[PDB]
């Protein structure tokens, strides 16, 4: 292997500690950055929580609770008599006065659960749904729902969905370009039967040729290209074909080709390293998206089942936090060779990113990132006019196509996502946590662990090591 | 009195049979146009119900209820189940498996259902939140909280903050002029202490010269004024001060005073009688609010309690709706004479007015106007470009501005329009009622009646005659 690939490698399953240690330093924002960012947070998070007023109502609330000592049940049913007082219309009256069953219905909690999160059954449909945020200043990148194919139909089908969305998508953007116009994000588990055990000589011989024809043609449209990130004993193939796209002929001068990486993977940062090294031989500038990760349920319970040394992911969700802000600056540090995007819903690394990313923002600098159905509202503050109160910072909302039929998986991630009392999402919600602890700084979390716990990065005591 | 007052006076408490018998075919819609007003009205419906698939989500869940015989807590439970196997990571794991109280409570439940129906506490607050919509071709009337002054002190106070708002509307106007730019809204009972039962001497030698004051002020700024319409036993002495509004030197040529007309009064299209001639007299184009009316309930009470010969407001909302009707097209007929802004959130009665306005809309032709809290979501539809799908016609928004102080009898009348299973906000927001049935023509709803009943425009069955 290349240094850089043998660099990746070694990184695996490295042990937490190790791997948390060592990423400290470079995840350690300057303390007048870290003010900002705070002040940053703090302010979208207030802005996100309150913009109904929710705090406050939930106080005024609490105080009558004390100024009559009434339960909860004794406040609503007050509330009840006095919005039926508060419905008379003249104030002087008022003063005066078997397994079909659960199959049927998972199918069903699925689709109703789902809509939410689904910008269109097709792509036609989506790329309607899509002037009202294009108009705003926000973009978007077309994720046709449906993965892990499991026969040569099926993966045969995803490839002509993508074919076809492509010139859709190619058609709405116009010449816009990969920046400012619309792209397109692919699963390379859609376009190989049994990608999950797939060897290295069939995936070259039919998924490659595959993937180069889709990104020839996203070039002819001048579109942007992603490929999405998934379980990680995919990572090592996914970077070698990769490598072999960017050296494609056709596709010099051109820097569509789009790549994300999972910041709760320990290889992340030397990903990182080799991505960086790739530009610079193919002579390209990567869009690289920096997410955390959508697969962590999953990866510990594999891990768990193949009983190795050790995870290929961190098990304290702070640990994925502070690989994500060092690898956000390793991104932001090489703008000649990377187009960094940075998906997030979390307030406190928007506003990170946003300090980070320094003085004299351009267009052309970075993006952000959002879910279709999750991040809308966080970045209503973000992308817009300075004037209307805005950060005038780009989003790209990753917009998922498809019918029911191919939006399970998608919607279980979703749900473990949202559903976690670890997501900025979750708690956000949640009225009673403080938005300080809420926007709290991840490399001070993890210090305050370190301090407690008699060393930095220990695995959660929840989650031994798999042979354990 | 003149020709048209007396004929205004003559009709204060007509006959329903009669009223209605002599409205109805001047509320009729050309076949071809009712044709039109229908397909908008249920278009926009439609669009307005099912934004979010409510329709068609409630229908999934019949679907299931039958597909297994299964009650209302059955299904619910099912979903529940779905839901705890959807967050299952893993696919093949889950497929293997005293007064004080009361009068606080009251105060609390006002301020809280209220709060989406108040624009800001402050103008400041007020005017802060109007970018977002005045940049989407929304308009605003600012309406200061604050009605029925009970004391000298309370009128001068009201006084004081509608002449800082002025100052303020204007300054943000800039120029903007009154179709364009935001005005102000007035209620007459707050500028004069025991309004209800203030004499004419009283009223025109302190109440005139305030409301000279203000609109002398707002013409300076070139900003409508607006004088919102009250109780019915005040509709005489407003129409004096109107009059003598219209004929003051300093305010010749100058366009920007409005005034509101109630459709549910029998009065209502003998007052236009009279507007007309008074735009002619007086040299001007009046800005009139046609509306239904915020205070059928208390009406009604009145009535019963004065024991008189009948009611001076209609006892069938749907009787309300052809009045409506009947009056838009009088105030459409005189463009030069009448600014018609046609308050409403009933998806017929804008499609009606719509088609009733005729080809060749100019911006200076009329306008929509809605509450804010209500009719943002309808009107979505209908302020913007047409290439967004909107229809391009203006909306202004009355904008609430003031503190808990002066929020209540507001909040009321907010909550019987919004309760009342005859409003149309109520009825559409329930899904076991047909599209067709929601904007169903209120004209031909009366010929029904009337082919049941033997009679057209009988009263209400339940509200019989004060007398009775
Ligand atoms: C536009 C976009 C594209 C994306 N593309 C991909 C993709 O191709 N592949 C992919 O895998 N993900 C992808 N993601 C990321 C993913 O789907 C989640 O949205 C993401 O991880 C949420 O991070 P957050 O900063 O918004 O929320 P945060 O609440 O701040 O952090 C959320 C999470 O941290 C992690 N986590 C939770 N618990 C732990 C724990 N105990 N230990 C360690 N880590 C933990 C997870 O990665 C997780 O989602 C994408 C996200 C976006 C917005
Ligand atoms: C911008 C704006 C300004 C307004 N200004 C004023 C004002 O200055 N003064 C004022 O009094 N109103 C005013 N209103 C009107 C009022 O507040 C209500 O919003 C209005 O009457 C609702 O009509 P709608 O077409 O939206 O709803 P719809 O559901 O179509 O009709 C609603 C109603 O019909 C009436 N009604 C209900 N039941 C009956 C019945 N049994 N018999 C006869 N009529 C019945 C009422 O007038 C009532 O509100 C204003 C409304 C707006 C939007
Ligand atoms: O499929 C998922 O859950 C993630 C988010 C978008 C693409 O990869
Ligand atoms: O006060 C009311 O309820 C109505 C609506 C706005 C002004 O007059």
């Amino acid at each position: 292997q290349s240094v850089s690939r043998a660099a990746i490698t070694a990184a695996y399953r490295r042990p937490e500690t190790e791997a948390v240690s060592m990423l400290l330093e470079q995840a350690r924002l300057p303390q007048p950055v870290a003010e900002q960012a705070h002040k940053l947070a703090y302010q979208l998070a207030d802005k996100l929580r309150n913009q109904k007023n929710a705090s406050g109502r939930a106080g005024m609330v609490q105080g009558l609770l004390q100024e009559f000592s009434l339960s909860s049940q004794e406040g609503v049913a007050l509330m009840c008599l006095a919005e039926a007082l508060l419905r008379i219309p003249d104030k002087a009256t008022r003063d005066a006065l078997g397994e079909p069953l659960i199959r049927k219905g998972v199918d069903m909690a699925m689709r109703l659960m789902g809509e939410q999160f689904v910008t269109g059954e097709t792509i036609a449909e989506a790329l309607a749904n899509a002037r009202k945020l294009e108009e705003k200043g926000f973009r978007y990148s077309y994720d046709m729902l449906g993965e892990a194919a499991l026969t040569a139909a099926d993966a045969q089908a995803y490839m002509v969905s993508y074919q076809q969305a492509i010139h859709a998508i190619g058609k709405a953007s116009n010449g816009r370009g990969i920046y400012e116009g619309p792209g397109i994000s692919i699963k390379l588990s859609a376009l190989h039967p049994r990608y999950s055990r797939a060897q290295y000589d069939r995936v070259m011989e039919e998924l490659y040729p595959r993937l180069k024809s889709l990104t020839l043609l996203a070039r002819q449209y001048d579109i942007g290209i992603n490929i999405d990130a998934e379980e990680s004993d995919r990572l090592e193939i996914s970077l070698d074909l990769l490598e072999k796209l960017c050296f494609e002929p056709e596709l010099a001068g051109w820097n569509g080709i789009g790549f994300v990486i999972q910041a709760y993977q320990k290889r992340c940062p030397l990903v990182i390293d080799y991505l960086i090294d790739l530009a610079t031989r193919s002579r390209r500038r990567l869009m690289i998206r920096l997410v955390k990760g959508a697969y962590w349920d999953s990866e510990i319970k594999r891990a768990q089942m193949d009983g190795l040394e050790g995870y290929p992911v961190y098990t304290r969700k702070v640990y994925t936090d502070v690989s994500y802000l060092a690898c956000a600056k390793k991104l932001l540090a090489v703008p000649n060779l990377i187009y960094p995007q940075f998906a997030t819903h979390n307030a406190h690394t928007l506003a990170a990113i946003y300090q980070l990313a320094g003085q004299n923002y351009y267009p052309g600098q970075y993006e952000f990132q959002c879910l279709h159905g999750m991040g809308e509202p966080l970045y209503e503050q973000v992308t817009g006019k300075v004037a209307d109160g805005k950060l005038n910072r780009p989003c790209r909302i990753s917009a998922p196509v498809g019918t029911h039929e191919t939006l399970l998986a998608y919607l279980v991630r979703r749900l473990l996502e949202n559903g976690a009392n670890t997501s900025f999402v979750n708690r956000i919600a949640d009225t009673s946590l403080p938005l300080d602890e809420l926007v709290a700084d991840p490399v001070t979390a993890v210090e305050k662990l370190a301090q407690q716990e008699g060393q930095t990065g220990l695995p959660h005591p929840k989650i031994p090591l798999p042979r354990d």
